[PDB]
């Protein structure tokens, strides 16, 4: 009867940095999952490494090279004789990178002990763990603890099921071999923007079909505002208050049928993502018998830390509440795995970055404009236009702005926001601030390096208190 | 015969901020400024907006997109007949960014009521300053405060007179109207890498003449180590231990003469690049009997709160004494200012941050692993490499590693250090951080986005203690 301290079931963000931190701190460590790789063989790393964040970086950083080289090297007085993009070979680099970091997981779990089991882990009565193998034969783990870490999958729609290679979710959107001469994408969340625009850089035209009438409702208002009117400028023909209603796939091309504002319509494309959503997954991961409970939306049931209703089994990620993010899920791994240990670790789940990778990237941390005037709460704003920035005109990537928000008793910053060149990069420098409780002045009062796109997170701070250098306050 | 509250001699980044903030504060502000810019009106806006930071900055930009094109385009499928670079379009794109930032100083000047007098400003006895405008007219101004900001101008060295178009320092450096063939460069500090590698990345054989044996001495060892193996893939011949003796110019090139370790070398090149440091600009700045002291370097002495000998006299920048950069010329001036209008404002001089416009870029904040070692401080160090870095993978920039050093007893950042991508934006992280006491533990604890680079300085922060997930400790 294998024994272990602890077993994880699942290796994504949440799954194998639990496994990894578990082990470093002297904890008999196994770590299971399921999921099949392009080699035929199991592979770690879960949605992000596979088939989520490092692929659609990976294809988002190669179409913004080509657009840039297409339509601002001019300026520069960069001559670019027929500029051309190999999509099977921007999508074979992607597969390259995947490759190589699966494969680190694996000698990361090496390295530190990790014992890895292949196949489907099922967790049933007092923390015991049946494991399902490629064969189908089974073993059965004793845990003293167990972290589920099960993520989450695509949401799927009626009038839009997954076929062929014509209707995808956004696993296919990273797989295309050609470029889509008209793309459609059902939702204008993180997924369909950043799909939407690794396709419409190399010359698909796409149009974003969007249920609600507020674009990106958890993004600042003004930061949404800067956003839909840039992407929009890009080829994104973003359409909110779009109701889609059926689809039709006929001579190699989807029609979709969607009511908006002025009644109904429909639009033809070579190809369609579906991007409205993910949902936990839990199918066959608990015996009825196991003790752990889920809650209405299908997510398990955990306290603030990640502690389900049975004692020593915990879940983290995707498959809990909170926000469906790589980083949120990997803090959650450590923070349980050394919880295990014995140390009262927690989580600010109040300093959560987020950021959406297109170009003009986007990313803020803490609260909007809008959530504060509704919660009654007085604040100043300061912000900044990347138009002012030096370095950003040296970078001719002059769009957007840095927006820092506090509270008008304390001046303690509350929320910082941009849009912009850098965007992930600046909002981290807040949220470290705000880890340390900064007030706006705080930031004011700090050396800066010029010329950086780090001073326009400097000069909105200023802002804040009316005494920003570069504009006229 | 005008009675000003604060006169401010010279507009560069020290100047001209320092004005703004005075006339925010309430102080009737004149500034003085002699410069005539390349429109023919006079243009503020110092070294750094003219002939510095900014030009820099953008035949950087606009290089090492041209370079990137070149040579690491493919691996995305990214195919490139034939890119070329028009050198006159791409000085000309740098001198339009340079016309539109200082004319946003003079708009700035206008917001705030600050008043500008053209000429030469001389401090006389007793606060008085004289101007002797452009037109020759002298007037004389009677100031309740004289703020000092006459910056800096190029060491000269008898070896290497500047000549013509062929002996050139950085002024001319960012003025070639085409590529050099061959281009030498006396000076291996951060203008001669930033310049040689601008010309480099166009087709120039660029050689390196530098002094020292040590390279980049005042950067932590392993950074300098690994940016000197980058520079030297990139095509940058920098020799070591190199004196320069003599030059000889005839039939449109140069001949330098230098010894080395095997004896006397000549050389031969097309352009010839002195940057062999800066010197204070005090000429004709202080009559005989003003009061003001100078120091044996030539600097104007002043004390930590850059106040000279002269009460109300200060003096800010480069020159006077610490590094001659323009964020601490600006905080200077803030400083200063705020000082004439009652505050008892500070300044921290051990957290001015250092970066090196290179690509990969480099950056640093606070102490060197080598320094702490001279002062006997038991330090703990963790390092992360991009090439671990998924976020890196995919932009296809891997090249580098982020340091950070820790005291032993306290866990107390003292000092980070980056080479590789968006190097400046992680060190102001750092720097953030150290501003707030952070320990390494404490920046391990936060929640990093992911994929973004800022997580090589988490994985660094973790790495101190021996923790980082994503690499063996
Ligand atoms: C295109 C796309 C792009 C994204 N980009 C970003 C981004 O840029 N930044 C960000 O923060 N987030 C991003 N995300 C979200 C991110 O991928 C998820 O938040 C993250 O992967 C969640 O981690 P997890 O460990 O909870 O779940 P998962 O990554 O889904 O891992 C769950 C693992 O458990 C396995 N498993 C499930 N059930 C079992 C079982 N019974 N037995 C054994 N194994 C099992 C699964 O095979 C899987 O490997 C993106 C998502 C998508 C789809
Ligand atoms: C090629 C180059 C690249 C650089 N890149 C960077 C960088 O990337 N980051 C960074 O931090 N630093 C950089 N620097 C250094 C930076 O330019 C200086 O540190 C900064 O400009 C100093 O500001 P200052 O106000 O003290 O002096 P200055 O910028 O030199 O301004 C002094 C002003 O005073 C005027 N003046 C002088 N005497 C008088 C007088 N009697 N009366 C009236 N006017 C007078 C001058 O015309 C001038 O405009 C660079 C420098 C060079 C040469
Ligand atoms: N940069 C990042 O952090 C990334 C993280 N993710 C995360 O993965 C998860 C899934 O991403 P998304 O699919 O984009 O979910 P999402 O919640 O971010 O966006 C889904 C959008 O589809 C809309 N929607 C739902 N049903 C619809 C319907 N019939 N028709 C039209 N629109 C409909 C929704 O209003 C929403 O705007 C999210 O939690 C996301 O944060 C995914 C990609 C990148
Ligand atoms: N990214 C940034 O912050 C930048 C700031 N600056 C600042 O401008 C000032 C001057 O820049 P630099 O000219 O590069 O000075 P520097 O001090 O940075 O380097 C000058 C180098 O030339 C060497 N030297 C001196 N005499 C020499 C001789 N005969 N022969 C060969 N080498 C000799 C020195 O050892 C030194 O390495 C510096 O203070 C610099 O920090 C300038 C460019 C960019």
């Amino acid at each position: 009867s294998q024994k272990f301290d602890v077993v994880v079931i699942g290796a994504g963000p949440g799954g194998y940095v639990a496994a990894i931190r578990a082990a470093q701190l002297g904890l008999k460590t196994a770590c299971i999952e399921k999921y099949i790789g392009k080699e035929g063989k199991v592979a770690l790393g879960g949605t992000c490494l596979n088939v989520g964040c490092i692929p659609s970086k990976a294809l988002l950083d190669s179409s913004y090279k080509y657009h840039e080289a297409k339509e601002a090297f001019k300026v520069h007085g960069i001559e670019a004789k027929g500029v051309t993009i190999d999509v099977p070979a921007m999508v074979a680099r992607k597969a390259n990178i995947v490759k190589n970091l699966t494969g680190g997981i694996a000698t990361l779990f090496k390295a530190n002990g990790v014992t890895s089991f292949e196949g489907h882990g099922k967790l049933l009565a007092n923390k015991q763990v049946e494991v399902t193998g490629l064969d189908g034969k089974t073993q059965v783990l004793e845990a003293e603890n167990v972290i589920i870490a099960s993520g989450s999958r695509p949401v799927e729609i009626p009038p839009a099921p997954l076929t062929d290679d014509i209707i995808v979710d956004s696993t296919g959107a990273l797989e295309f071999q050609a470029v889509p001469k008209k793309l459609g994408v059902i939702g204008a969340g993180v997924i369909g923007l950043e799909l939407g625009s690794v396709w419409a850089r190399l010359g698909a035209e796409v149009t974003v079909l969007e249920a609600l009438d507020k674009f990106l409702p958890a993004a600042d208002e003004q930061i949404a505002k800067e956003a839909l009117k840039v992407l929009t400028k890009q080829g994104l023909n973003i359409r909110l208050g779009a109701r889609v209603t059926a689809s039709e796939v006929k001579k190699k091309q989807v029609t979709v049928t969607f009511t908006d504002a002025n009644g109904e319509q429909k639009e033809t494309f070579d190809k369609l993502i579906v991007a409205v959503g993910r949902r936990p997954v839990t199918t066959d991961l608990l015996a009825a018998d196991s003790g752990v409970t889920l809650d209405e939306r299908g997510f398990i049931y955990v306290d603030d830390h990640c502690k389900t209703s049975v004692p020593g089994v915990f879940a983290i990620g995707d498959v809990v509440r909170g926000a469906m993010l790589a980083h949120k899920a990997s803090e959650e791994g450590v923070m349980v795995a050394e919880r295990i240990a014995g140390h009262k670790a927690q989580m600010n789940y109040d300093l959560i970055p987020s950021v959406i990778y297109t170009h003009p990237e986007i990313a803020w941390v803490g609260k909007t404009e809008q959530t504060l005037k509704a919660e009654g709460v007085e604040v100043n704003v300061g912000t900044f236009p990347f138009a002012a920035s030096g370095r950003a005109m040296a970078a001719n990537d002059t769009t957007g702005l840095v927006k820092v928000i506090a509270d008008a008793k304390t001046d303690r910053v509350l929320g910082v926001h941009v849009i912009g060149p850098s965007a992930a990069e600046l909002v981290q420098q807040g949220a470290i601030g705000m880890e340390f409780g900064t007030s706006a002045e705080d930031l004011g009062m700090m050396v800066f390096s010029h010329p950086t796109l780090s001073e326009a997170l400097h000069e909105a701070a200023l802002a804040v208190n009316g005494h920003a250098i570069h504009i006229a306050n």
